[PDB]
């Protein structure tokens, strides 16, 4: 991995990178957040801003540095805080940004600041093609209510990587994380969803663990299952 000031960096593909950043609270340390920064020929695309503006702006510097690439947007997965909490420094900067409208939404009510775009998606949980212009590899699928009602997940096109966000546990985890704003009820269904949506990705990434491998999908459905 590559440390650039509190930040982590770990290349995961060719054009692939996920970023980790870290806040300390109280009782429970430091609590590592990943995210996903994605090369598209001349351009970078983020997946989730880091805990913070500040670190988040570190983003921003570490892709300049290592990349040197413009950023054309960014997605976040949904309004808990360590997905948008650094929305400001990519609107600083100039980067569009899309979330789940339910996510939008939620925004102001979760102390985030609302993307400036919103996605929408059909009945089989994939994006409204209209609401997702230019995504290039990003592939967004909703896979339904399960760490929070507005979760969405992105796949990457082109390799076997898709990002479950907090949705997704790795295979040892031992809870399934803050369920104070989860859909218990229909948590297991939507972690399987994700799973069909992308059948064949063989790297799990997700927001408070290291990739896992497809386990992780199953693993989580089913200690899911134990919550109905
Ligand atoms: C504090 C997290 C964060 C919160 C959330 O997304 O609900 C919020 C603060 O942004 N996401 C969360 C999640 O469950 O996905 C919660 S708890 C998370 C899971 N156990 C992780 C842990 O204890 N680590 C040492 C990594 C923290
Ligand atoms: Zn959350
Ligand atoms: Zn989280």
């Amino acid at each position: 991995d590559q440390r650039f000031g509190d930040l982590v960096f770990r290349q995961l593909a060719p054009n692939v990178w996920q970023h980790t950043s870290y806040l300390d609270m109280p009782g429970f340390g430091a609590v590592a957040s990943n995210g996903l920064i994605v090369r598209d020929g001349g351009r970078v695309l983020v997946v989730d801003t880091a805990w913070t503006d500040d670190q988040t702006a570190q983003i921003l510097n570490w892709i300049k540095q290592e990349i040197n690439l413009p950023v054309a947007l960014a997605v976040v997965t949904h309004a808990h805080q360590d997905k948008m909490g650094g929305m400001d420094a990519l609107h600083a900067a100039g980067i569009a940004t899309y979330a789940n409208a339910l996510s939008n939404q939620l925004a102001p009510q979760e102390g985030m600041v609302a993307a400036q775009h919103s996605l929408t998606f059909a009945a089989n949980g994939w994006v409204e093609p209209a609401t997702a212009p230019n995504f290039g590899p990003l592939k967004v699928f909703y896979p339904g209510p399960g760490h929070t009602s507005d979760n969405i997940t992105v796949g990457i096109d082109g390799t076997d990587i898709a990002f479950g966000g907090c949705l997704i546990k790795d295979s040892k985890a031992k809870s399934l994380g803050n369920l104070g704003d989860a859909d218990t009820e229909h948590y297991a269904a939507s972690a399987r969803a994700f799973g069909a949506a992308f059948p064949k990705a063989s790297m799990i990434v997700m927001s408070h663990s290291a990739p896992d491998s497809r386990a992780a999908i199953t693993h989580t459905a089913r200690m899911a299952d134990k919550l109905r």
